[PDB]
Formats: C-alpha cells, structure tokens, sequence
C-alpha cells in the first residue's frame, strides 16, 4: 500500500481526464501521477494541438480546444490485456481516440458521423480487440441538416470502429438513446444501457417510464448484414448503417428499472450487469441465455437472472473475480459488496443475504474499478472508487473543489479504505494494468510513424534530418530544419520576412534516456517536445519585423539557459 | 510525513507548471495535487482561455495557447506571507500573471513592453509587496522594429510592476542580461544575476568572461528619479525607463563567478546569495554593505562576505532560518547543506569546515525550497528539491519521463529523504505556506469581480442573473441567459441562426459547497465552470444548421446525465 523512494508501483493506472481532455497515468498503490497523455486538450508543454504532427492526428475541419473523455480501455487478446492500445471517448465534440501504449501518445483520432456526444465506450474481448464499441448519448435528426428539429424524428446510433485502422466499420440505429456499454467474452454480443427511451429533453420526460432497457447487439449478425451489402448510408458519410429499431434481428431490448447507467461484464463472462440509478437495484443479464433470446425461444425478461436491491443510486459495478460484485451508491454515498450467486438464489425465492458489506465512500461515488476486472485475470486486490465531491477531504482551495478517488483494499473479506486521492477536472472511469502488461520504449526509432510526415517533407527538400541544418525557402513558406545535442541547436540564427509561414523541424540526436529537448519561439505561441531521436515540427506566422529569440524549454543540461537562437524577421 | 484519509496537510504547495503553463496547488507533506490553477495554458475543463471572463483578463492582441511559468511567489507584509496574491512569470510570451489566493484563480495578466522572455520574478518584502520585480532574459534592440538586428545594440530591462494594479511602474536598462532576482528586507534593494555579460548568442561567447555579475538595483533611487520625471520612453510604451548601464546611480555590478544562476535572500535579511553554476561556488553578498557601495565608500567586491566552493553546478540556494543554507548541485546531482557563518570565517582565512552534509538527489537538481524560506519565519522543517530527470525512479512511461521533486526532512541536523514526487511538464520553483496563512472562500459573492463584466452586460439587457432565463437578440449576436440549480438548467431549448455569435451566460444558484455545474455545447469547442453563486459566459459561432445538444459536464446530482438542453440552429 506504500511506495518508498527507490521502489516501484505494481500497476499502471490509466485515469480518464473528464472534460479536462487528457488521460492521466498514475502508479498504483502510491496513487501518484506519473504522466499526462494529451488527447483532446491542448498541451502547452509537449505542444499537442500545436505541433503539426498532433494537428494531423486531430484532423477535423475545425480546431477544438476542448474535449470530454470518460472511458479509457486497453486492447485485449482472448479476454486478457495485451497492452498495445488504449481507447477513449470525447463526449464534447463527438470523437474517439487511440493511444499508443509503447510511447504513451495519442495515435489516432476519429470523428463519428451523424451522431452526437460519444459517451459509453468499451472494447471487444474475444478473440481480440477488432472492434471498438461507442455510444452516442444524444438523439438528433437523421440527417442533422436543420430541416426538421422534432424529437420525434431524432435518433442516435451504436458505432463500431475497426481497432487497428480506427476507421468506422458500421453503425446501428436504435430506439431511445445510449449510455454505457460492454461486450462479452465470445465476440458475438455487446450491450448498452438506455435512460431516455422516451427520447425527450426535459427532465420529466426522461423519467417518465418505469423502465428503460439494455440494448443487446448481435455483432455476428450485424457484421454479416454489412458484408452482404444490406445497409444504407446517412448524409455525406459512407459508413454502413443497419436499422436496429423495434423488431430487428440485430437488437434485443431487455427492459430495465429506471434510467439505468453503468453496464458491466463479469470476469467469468456470463453476466452483463446494468445499474439501476433511479431504481435502487441492479439488473443481472445472463449472456448464456442470449442465443435463445435472438431465436425467440424465451422471453425478454427471462434473461434476467437477478435484480437485487442494494441501495440508493447504483451507478457502476466491478468484480473481484471471486464471485463478488462491488457497486457504487451515488445517493447513499457508499460502495456495496454483494455476492452474485446469493443474488441469483434470493431472486428465485430464497432468503439468503447477498449484501456482504457497505463502506461509506467520501461523497457521491461515480465509477468503480477493481484491478484487472475487465479481463479473465481479475485479481481482486484493489478497488478504486471515484467520487464527485471532496467537500472537507482536503485543504480548502476555493469554490472549485477537487474530486476524490479513494483506493480500497479488497484482497480480504472486508473492504478497507487505504488512500484518499485528490484529483482535478472530474475523472470518470479508470483502468489498472499490471506493470508487466505494458512494454514501453525509451528512445525513438527514426522510421517511427509519429513523424513520418516530417521525413516525407524532408525527402522532398533533400534534407537528412539526422545531420542537416538548413533553411528552405518556398515562396511565402519557410521550412527550417535544425538538429539538437548537448546544450545546442545546430542552428542559432535564421532570417525570414514578416508574414512568412514558418515551420521549424527539430531533430533530437541525443540517445541518452530522459534527455528531452524542447523548442519555443518567444511571442509566437509555439512550443513542442522533442524526446530522444524524435523529430517534431511546428508552424507559425512570423510577427512584425524584429528579433525573436527561441529556446529549449526542457531542462536538459547545465547549459540549458544557453540553449538558444534568434529568428530575425525583416520588413517584407 | 504521512497524511491519512480524513487528516489534512500542514502546508500548501504552489508549484510552477513550467512550459505546461498552469500553477499547481499541492498539499505538503502528502505531496498530493489538490488543484490546478490555469494561467497561460487553456483548460478544457474550467474553460480558462475559452470563457469571456478569462479572455478579458488574458487580454493581448493575439491568442496564445501556451506559456512558460517558472516562479510562483506570494505577497508579503513586513517580510511575512500575507496570503493575498501569487505572482508568476511567463517566459514564452512575455507576461506576468497574478493569482487571487482567496479563490485560486488567475486575476490579472500583464504583457511586459520592449523586452523578451520574463524569467526571474520575485516580490518586495518590506514594508509590503508594492512592487513585483521581473527579469527579461534575452537582449533585443531598442526598439525592436527590425531596422537593426545587431547584438551590439541589443539590451534588456529590469521591470517593476505595481502589485495592486498590475500595471508596469518602471523599467531599468542594464548591461548583459538578467536571470533570477530577489529583494531585501527593507524595500530599498533588489538584485538579479547575469550570465550573458557578453551579450552573445553562441554558447562559447556566453561563457567567454571569467566573471559575470549580480546587478543590484537601488529601488529607492529609481523611484525618486521616476517621480521627478527624469526618464525616457521606448517605442509605443509610456512606461518610465531609466538607464542603469555602466556607471549609474541606479545600479551596481558586483562581479560573480561564471554564468551565475539562482539569487536568493537569507531569512535574516542580510545576504544576497548568487549561485555559481559554471563555477563550483556560491557568492554571498552582504546587503549591509550596499549603502556604502552606492556611495562609493567601498569596492564592488568588498560586498562579498564569502565565496565557498561547494560542488559542480550550484544552481539555487534556500535556508532553514537556523544559519544553514542548502544548495543544489546540478552536475554532482545533490543538495549541499552548509553553514553560512563558517563560510564567512573560512573566506577570512580560517580553516573551519562549512559544509555539513551532501545528500545525493535523484538526477540533476534545479530549484531548491525550504518551508517559509522567503519570509522572516523560515521554520526549517521541509525542503523540496525539484530535479530535471527521473530515469529509473518511477514506472517507465515512454520516451518522455516525469520530473522528480523530492521531499526532504530538514528539521534535524541531518537531511533525510522522505518522498519521491513525480511531476509532469517540468515545474521549476515552488513556494510553501502554512495552512493558516491562506484564507479561502467556499462560494462566490454575487458582486465578485470575476464576473463584473457579466452583470454589467446583464444590466444593459435588463436581466436579473439570479432569476432570469431569457434570450436577447442583438442582430447577428444572441445573448442567452440561463440559471441553474439541482439537475436542471433554467432553459432547455433556444433558437439561433447559422452564423450567429452566441454568448451563453450561466448562473449557478446552488448554495451548497462543492456543488459546481458546467456547460458544454456539443461540436462547438466550448466548456466552462460555474461554481456556487458564480456567473460565467462563453461565446461561439453557431455552426451549420441542425440540432446541437448542450449539457452539464460537472457531476452535480444523481440526475446529472439528464441536466441537458438543445440549441436549434436554422438556415439564415
Ligand atoms: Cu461519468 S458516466 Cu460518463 Cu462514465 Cu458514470
Ligand atoms: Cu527558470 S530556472 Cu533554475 Cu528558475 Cu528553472
Ligand atoms: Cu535542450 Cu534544455
Ligand atoms: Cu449540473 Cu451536472
Ligand atoms: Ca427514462
Ligand atoms: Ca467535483
Ligand atoms: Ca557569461
Ligand atoms: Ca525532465
Ligand atoms: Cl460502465
Ligand atoms: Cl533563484
């Protein structure tokens, strides 16, 4: 539970950043932040959102200075974390991102078409992560061209993204909306909760029905239908779309108690658990009974194997791999450990007690996460509870309070609070992985994708990134290529004309671990990272004529303050 | 050294964010991050840099998505922290910010004229903080208009800003350049180190002279000159400028060993210590002899009371108020604890040993900080060393490694490492203040300056922010006012035309601490924080026609997911 100087943490903790936009890498159990991976935010340090490389990844036809990421998930191979990728959603601007875990950098960014607010997101587990499943939370007209604002004709869709290409594979139109989602351990099924079957906007209308549902998607059927060419296209997108509304061979709507929120798959792979929220219950769906349900051999609610009452406001559930479940109670402000088997029995008529313990969590719990819970290897050692209010938990810091993610020891019979972790800009879910499930690199290979465009442009200009220090003029454009080692840039002076579009390419020749350099052009709003053997580039417009210094902003040597240069801008 | 769940830290830690741009509030000794104060960066969560209130403070005639802050400092009254303000520099885009500690929010941002790269920054101690002292590191021509790029005619200036106004008071032209700075405990003197007395750009040139210097500013004489109107102006700035180059009544250049970096004032108020960097020494200037020096009664070097050899790469120094100093040795990678009195004796010819202890610090130490070291009340209990490399200290996370700020117990006669705190995007210096020296507010007053502009616009529109939910049309401009409580916005639908400049004002009526709300408009790159009793606005351009949902991104209630609305954009 304690990590001293010189010792290392056992698990990596990938924390969603919420509406702050980044992904935070913490070490567990110390609970310290080890790194920040910019994603939908603009990082002033590494220059993510500023550098050309990052802007090419972000794409889009408009620059977004924000994002809202909630659900980080790691790629899998046969129900086990393989550590290659980490995917996460953007509810603010309808995007999904992919992070390269070998270097901890956003790799791909995709815009989901004809849909709005990507919220729920999870990956396929078996045979491996071929599909990234995403939920669009808000219903809108199809197409959303402004010719019909009515909620009557507003719908949302379920989106499947090809994990290796990050291109959308297909979308499934559904009824109501989509909140959270999860997949099984076969690859055939995926499911999502719904809280707005009423497709209303006002509160009163979204709480109307006593029950909403859990939509089950038959990925096998859906994929077949798309392969056979039986699909349509919406708007200007070419993405294959299938209809999963009403009586469809692609979907099954299992009614669930009021505005269900979380939806979690158990490690054993036989239960999809929907969280009640408005209903003080949880709904346990049997994945084993799904085949018959899609064959109309049984009734919709026959898939329900249990629906135990736990407390007020259940939002998310996680598992210890020992048959117990842990659910957060928002309103009662606590986490509840209960036995699934006992819940199955109690549901059938028994009197067995299924609730084993209730631990008071410090102010309104949201997501819940137990180590390796999303894999066959759920070890039941650690449980993280991410609360939404910190009230008096930490020193006062103004009207804006931090969130409080508490580390709880669940390796034993009883839950024991171990650490109170203050956090910024509301994280939602998080995922822990064993130190050995990730294979990190320390220095870049010169053919790395993260700067393939840089050498492509270099080849055209006839420059050798690893040794040249040239200035190339191309009309109003000016490309400057520099090299960096020790406390010096391969170039300490260059001239351009006011208004010129200047691009600077910095290639870091140092090969010693942790010897990172930076580049910052004064009064030009430019900054970027250049770790060992990397090439990064940033373009800006030269300001009014005069002298503008540039310097390394990454302390790299005793002569760091001196790692400088001057850009001379003359009247055009 | 340990803070258990439920307990509180003893000191607040205000960490600089380096080129990441923000200020970080940590609790000591837990070393946990309690809050992030956006300053020069753009926060996707609170909306700093996106909201109208922040953009108004940011000012400027250009948008900057980046910043580089190194030195956070807290206002004082008679040499003691008074907890009213925190000031920090921006080296990337030449600015200085001010933070209101009552709400932990940036309150003022000033662009410094005719100068570049604000680095060193520190406050006046006695009688109180009236002046904010800033160093500009890179020499530029005066004025910088592109008619003469030569280094021969490039210079920099020492800037004093009025703390309460945040308007530049005056500037002092100097020879060489300016690195770091500190002030005495009387109000008469301020001093800065210089590493480029050669005013060169190439590495070898900046190291040419055996000695550089510490420039001492007679503030008393500089203010007198300004009051009498004996000053000039440069370029478009009306700021008073005095010449401190060569033989001046305003300045005194005390030669100090090779490219000195840090410059710290001892708690007893009698020493200005310059760190030798390229020289394995430290230079102790007696502030007591400064009066005679500005009267030419003594020689420049006569002010030097000690110049002890400590190790390779001394960068910064701090004190325990017990007569001992602690210096970081960048190259030898360690912190050195030496007695100041003994160094004085040794310099006089004695044989006494001044070095008490050398503690290996984990990889290249930068800034150094002892609790309350900048005030008369230096308690000498905690020491924070902020290193630039972490290497094997934490779990691997890619080519980019985190920094390592180590907490050291110094209350005893022996330094003892206690904690290894990983940190993102290079923080430089930090300041620790007692829990009781900070008086924070939990909710806003409806007359808070932070939204004065909002209610001034409200008045003109004849709207009562605390109870109105109206849509005021102003040609192509549309001002939407909404109220907010529990899980609902006071409005759930409004219309505008494609291309309309929409400004959404949100007022949070809840009175319960920690009950914060947010606002985000899907696909419009907008997000903002609205804490208890606060009003905030954000303006954007209505995109193409169609439906666009807006929602609360600050988990505030069990019905948080439902706290939404719809903006309908119709073809113009
Ligand atoms: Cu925070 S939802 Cu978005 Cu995940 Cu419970
Ligand atoms: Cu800017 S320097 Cu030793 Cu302060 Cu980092
Ligand atoms: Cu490169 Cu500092
Ligand atoms: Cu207001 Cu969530
Ligand atoms: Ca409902
Ligand atoms: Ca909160
Ligand atoms: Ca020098
Ligand atoms: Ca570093
Ligand atoms: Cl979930
Ligand atoms: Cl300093």
């Amino acid at each position: 539970a304690h990590v001293a100087p010189g010792e290392l943490d056992e698990y990596y903790g990938f924390w969603s950043g919420g509406h702050q936009g980044e992904v935070r890498v913490l070490g567990v159990p110390s609970m310290r932040e080890l790194m920040r991976i910019p994603v939908f935010n603009v990082d002033s340090a590494t220059g993510w959102g500023i550098t050309n490389e990052s802007k090419e990844i972000l794409g889009g036809d408009q620059q977004y200075l924000n994002g809202d990421c909630h659900h980080p998930h790691i790629s899998m191979t046969d129900g086990r974390y393989d550590g290659k990728y980490l995917f996460i959603n953007d509810k603010a601007n309808t995007r999904v991102a992919r992070i390269r875990l070998d270097i901890m950098k956003t790799d791909k960014i995709t815009h989901i078409p004809n849909v709005q607010a990507i919220h729920g997101l999870r990956l396929q587990k078996v045979p491996k992560t071929n599909y990234v499943f995403c939920n669009a939370e808000f219903v809108i007209p199809q197409p959303n061209d402004g010719t019909d604002f009515s909620l009557d004709n507003s719908y949302t869709m379920f989106t499947a993204i090809d994990a290796e290409t990050m291109d959308v594979a297909w979308q499934v139109i559904v009824d109501g909306n989509l909140d959270n989602t999860d997949a099984d351990y076969t690859g055939k099924y995926a499911t999502s909760t719904c809280y707005n079957s009423e497709r209303a906007v006002d509160l009163a209308g979204t709480m109307r029905n006593d029950r909403d549902w859990v939509v089950v998607f038959n990925v096998e059927r859906i994929a077949a239908a798309v392969k056979a060419g039986n699909f349509k296209t919406i708007g200007d997108s070419k993405v294959p779309v299938v209809d999963g509304r009403g009586e469809s061979e692609f979907t099954r709507y299992i009614p669930v108690p009021k505005n269900p929120h979380g939806l979690n798959t158990s490690p054993d792979g036989k239960y999809f658990i929907a969280n009640g929220k408005l209903s003080p219950t949880v709904s346990v769906i049997a994945i084993d009974k799904l085949d018959d349900l899609f064959e109309d051999k049984i009734e919709l609610r026959d898939t329900i194997v249990a629906e135990p009452e736990l407390g007020l406001g259940p939002l998310h559930t996680t598992f210890d791999g020992r048959g117990n479940a842990y659910t957060t109670l928002f309103i009662d402000s606590q986490v509840c450990k209960w036995n699934i088997a006992d819940a199955i029995k109690h549901y059938n008529g028994d009197r067995v007690n299924y609730i084993r313990q209730k631990l008071d969590v410090q102010y309104q719990p949201g997501h819940n996460h137990a180590s390796l819970t999303e894999s066959r290897d759920a070890d039941g050692k650690w449980l993280v509870v991410l609360s939404k209010f910190s009230k008096d938990r930490f020193l006062p810091v103004g009207p804006l309070h931090p969130e409080n993610d508490q580390l709880i020891d669940i390796s034993g019979e009883e839950m024991k609070l171990v650490h109170d972790g203050p956090t910024y800009a509301e994280p939602h879910d998080c995922i822990l992985v064993r130190r050995d499930q990730i294979k990190t690199k320390k220095i870049y290979e010169r053919n790395d994708p993260y700067f393939a465009s840089c050498r492509a442009q270099a080849e055209k200009d006839g420059v050798t990134l690893e040794s040249d220090n040239k200035v190339i003029r191309d009309g109003n454009k000016v490309r400057v290529y520099m090299t960096s080692v020790a406390p010096q840039y391969g170039m300490t002076d260059f001239k351009v004309k006011e208004g010129d579009e200047v691009t600077v390419y910095i290639t870091n020749l140092d090969m010693v671990e942790d010897v990172t350099h930076g580049f910052c052009m004064v009064n030009h709003g430019v900054s970027m990272e250049i770790s060992p053997q990397q090439t990064a580039s940033v373009t800006f417009t030269a300001g009014k004529p005069g002298v503008y210094w540039y310097y390394c902003n990454w302390f790299c040597h005793a002569l760091h303050m001196e790692m400088v240069g001057r850009m001379l801008v003359e009247a055009a």
